[PDB]
């Protein structure tokens, strides 16, 4: 069934669902083959892989293109981390159109200003979007959809910006009232206190998504206990990939030889396998003169 | 000094030089920080990361764009693996122009047909380009350069295609006579016999580059002994990166928790560090109203 | 209604249908407003507007992005002139999937080699693709489409390459048998004799498309009499735009004033209307708090 | 000679210089052939030709790729109309580095918010950027260029936004002090009174650029008398091209024939000449074995 429908069911299941980050077509295929039911198109990981910062440096179409290759390499839905929507309601609704066309399942937008600053920094400025304004941006995206199953997740940055539960709840309520398919409540505390607080006051008004990067020590069953609908593992493949490349590059640099890595890395045939080279081999058998 | 000049010196040093593969801006930065003096813009790794095959599926401008992000993230030269030049002499000379503009240091072109098939496959067809034709393609690229230090490496695929030393030498001689900055002699044997054979007959007519992926057991000092000018570690960061992502994704998938990977992967701050987030922090200090 | 279907109906209709060249989003929208039921995404015109040659210099993705903007600005189908398919069957089938996703209604592939040379050149070598290979490339595109109505037009360049009816017919038959939704029979003659001979020998095996650029004085009812399914007006909007820009630029350059061009060009409000600025105005009243 | 230098000489010259709007590689090459010494990479015209609005819908990289093709097709400098810089100082400085790499000679940034609205609209809100912030954005672009001759033009939208000379002058002075190579003072009046008043109060602090679109009946020598350094013909080639396409399409649509357009548009050989096909012919004799 449609990737959009797959993601919507997930956001709406009372069951706790999990999406894993991917940041390129290769990693999207890997996450798929692992069994994950959804993919998180991480804004940080996509910017990082390109070698730029997570501050809207690469253009929205450069992001979308990375996402197109990812969509093509995967059968499970991708929820794009669309930052603040790359501009106003009009830039956001144009983004949704391009997203739908590429097979991307949903877009997550955070209530800050363009260009944004990664939520994980401390001390940095985290100005928030006006509430009525942001809600209308959420509504324009929903209003503008062609496929009714496409998802719009509204990310509340109130705790991240030093505001309280009061603000967090007003904005979550507003975004939900504007048609958001789920609310992503964010927090950068090493514990889940902001989340516990929010979930308690929310009174299960709608599905809630969380990103436990900072409070990763919290047992997952606690999230189930709170009634969270989905958890996003945000940037670990990007992070694992950097450890590997630094370790590998240093070893080859030091040895001036491949002997100490050849057996610690996937083979060339595994690469060809993940690129689905065999399919092409079938196709050439069928579409090229035998002689 | 120019990245082009840096690469040219390397190809011309009698000293054995080493370039390491990178396939995105993040990995190009990592290879740089490791001490490598050059980067191999692997056609396989760039296609693989995008989730496609190494058969000219992504367009040449999609490849060039990945390469632009890589160039921007690095101070050392990048030698692009330009497949067969993405078409005829005209498609190749247009490519050189775009390459020079992006700060890419050189392009390597192999003597096969567009679209190509990865040299590492066995049994697959590996038709070779006509010799006079290919040589003229090499000359048009050199002829068409603006920066005289830009490098054109001619990759001979004769051994790869099942031909002998005789063919390999005629084509190497032709490509060198056409102005190539070095000849990349290829082989997929688990030993360096084709290379030993070629080096013996070449009589050090010009610089020779090799890719020891398949005969990786050969001691590097043997290459020095043969008078090889450069060695290319072709696809190991891509390969290390896939092992890491598969391992990481499987662990999180199984645990439904981050506990068993958080300490096995680079931190978020290391990510911010490789994106040079601090530079931006300086810049905002300088270009944004304090209040 | 659906673009691929609209284009497939036109190729299959008994009546002579017409599509007009557009080369950017603006020209596609003008073509639609004029009433044309389809657009020819001219390779010559897309390459020319970019300032490059009709020699596969711009990549296939740069062509596809121009086409995406064109598709976004129109409701009628666009038939892309996809040269030789930008490489082999695999390059063609990847292109078909991207075109379907961007809303393009079909692709037209010609039986020459990558990179190609424009058909209108006199004396330029026009090496033809092997018949079997090209027919397998057509079948590949057909086998790979996900919209059953997406069309694939196979263009025969035999007459263009200096060959005869024999070659042209063998080629057209192979491609049709491969599954082409229509055959584009090409000729650079100032008369329609190559087309007449082909139409006679064809026995109406399937829909035929033609491009009267060089034999334009031929009365259009004659094409109808021949059973021709579609005519393409191939590069006239591009050519008209160059005349217009060349004139306006010269005028302003000479006068160092706009007084003599201001009354001869459309108003800025017309540009806004063509850009659909009123739709933004309506969205802004809903969504700008 | 070098494009950035050529553009910097024009801004600094005492004489009234002129640049003409181009919106794609083809129009840039025509503009150059006409003799113009520089090109205005119009935001309105680039967006319009794509079929989208002048509201930062196309991304900044899509605009930059149109500009790259334009730059590749011309020897004279292009001044890009870069709207508000496509975001904050960081988005502007990244854009400057890409423009330098693609051969673009300079950027023109206006003191409004991202995403912007075209200045010519009547009644549309035109919220201005904070003076200090915008001045720091200009300084950032200046601090970040690697070619010292690359130009940065700061556009003052005060009059456009409904403000007075006071606001317009404070803004122009801040930006100039920030390092702008020239100030573009804008007005949508049918007369040049806003420009006259500004020029009087300016005391020739630095080069001023103007865009006479709405006050075009003003005699050009009057701008010279005012000490104006450069005039931009902002959207006339785009507007001329729409008139031409609209006419040609209608004609062909009505006639279902090319006989009445064939004699009114440039030849296919002219398109080849503009594409520089003869250069390919010369390369093919050297390099095609
Ligand atoms: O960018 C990301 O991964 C995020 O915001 O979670
Ligand atoms: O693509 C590659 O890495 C190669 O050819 O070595
Ligand atoms: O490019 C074109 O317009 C053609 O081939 O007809
Ligand atoms: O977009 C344009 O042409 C302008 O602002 O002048
Ligand atoms: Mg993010
Ligand atoms: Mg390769
Ligand atoms: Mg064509
Ligand atoms: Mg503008």
């Amino acid at each position: 069934v449609k990737k959009t429908t797959q993601l919507k069911q997930m956001l709406n299941s009372k069951d706790l669902e999990f999406i894993m980050e991917a940041h390129n077509g290769l990693s999207a295929r890997i996450v798929q083959e692992a069994g994950f039911k959804g993919i998180w198109g991480s804004g940080l990981s996509v910017s990082a892989q390109l070698g730029v910062r997570d501050s809207n440096e690469a253009s929205w179409t450069q992001v979308v293109e990375v996402l197109e290759f990812m969509s093509d390499a995967s059968d499970v839905p991708i929820l794009l981390d669309a930052d603040t929507g790359y501009g106003n309601f009009n830039n956001a609704r144009r983004l949704v159109r391009k997203l739908e066309d590429r097979g991307v399942a949903g877009a997550c937008l955070e209530d800050k200003l363009f260009p944004k600053t990664n939520s994980l920094h401390d001390g940095r400025a985290q100005p928030l979007a006006d509430i009525e304004e942001f809600a209308l941006k959420i509504k324009a995206c929903k209003d503008s959809q062609t496929d009714p199953d496409f998802c719009i997740v509204a990310r509340v940055e109130a705790f991240i910006a030093g505001w309280g539960l009061d603000e967090a709840l007003k904005r979550a309520e507003a975004y939900r009232n504007a048609g958001a398919d789920a609310i992503l409540m964010h927090s950068k505390k090493a514990d889940p206190s902001d989340i516990e607080a929010f979930m308690k006051a929310w009174n299960n008004q709608g599905p809630v998504v969380i990103v436990p990067t900072k409070y990763y020590k919290t047992p997952t069953d606690h999230f189930r206990d709170m009634g969270v609908s989905m958890v996003i593992w945000a940037n670990h493949n990007l992070r694992a990939s950097v450890s590997a490349i630094q370790q590998t590059t240093k070893q080859i640099y030091d040895d001036q030889s491949l002997v100490n890595v050849e057996d610690k890395i996937v083979s060339v045939k595994e690469i060809f396998r993940l690129q689905r080279d065999d399919e092409l081999v079938q196709a050439e058998d069928k579409y090229l003169p035998k002689n």
